[PDB]
């Protein structure tokens, strides 16, 4: 549920990159041996690769990702904050928001214009974390770059930042 080319910050074999996902996730499956291509998801477990992904002091750290997926995909929705900045993802899929001053999943199609999202860096618990919270400028709808949508799976975490901003999404 995050289009092809979205940027995210890995850590491979011990060294850090910039890599487009859908290129890292092609690779890897590409390139791997059981590929579960079961349904509309195709399935592949990795290795050495790491994600920046929350605490549960809100601190992001590097964390092993155990596999990747994607499937076909028709839509696609970009999301603009406060400072221009955009990713674009699956209706369906998470980001997280704030209530009652902790970071909570909402579901992208339940968003609305001049929501608080979150996103990385740069309530005393707020003020500590790696975060910071901007409004939805808009959300305009559109057409999946490489038809297709990604994911990633985050072991104890459930959640890794993507996109120029960091958007913070949930598993």
């Amino acid at each position: 549920a995050v289009d092809y080319s979205e940027p995210i910050i890995i850590k491979e074999k011990g060294e850090i990159k910039v890599v487009k996902i859908g290129e890292l996730i092609d690779e890897i499956i590409k390139n791997s041996k059981n590929v579960r291509k079961d349904g509309i998801l195709e399935i592949a477990r990795c290795k050495d690769v790491e994600v920046i992904a929350f605490d549960s002091n809100y601190k992001f750290k590097f964390m092993p990702v155990s596999e990747v997926s994607r499937h076909p995909v028709s839509e696609m929705f970009e999301i603009v904050v406060e400072g221009n900045k955009k990713v674009r993802v699956t209706g369906s899929h998470s980001v997280f928001t704030v209530k009652d001053n902790e970071v909570v999943p909402i579901r992208v199609d339940d968003l609305r214009v001049g929501d608080i999202l979150v996103l990385a860096k740069e309530l005393e618990k707020l003020i500590n974390s790696d975060f910071i919270f901007l409004k939805i400028k808009k959300i305009n709808k559109v057409e999946p770059t490489n038809g297709y949508a990604y994911d990633l799976t985050v072991p104890n975490a459930e959640n890794f930042i993507a996109g120029f901003g960091g958007f913070v999404l949930h598993n």
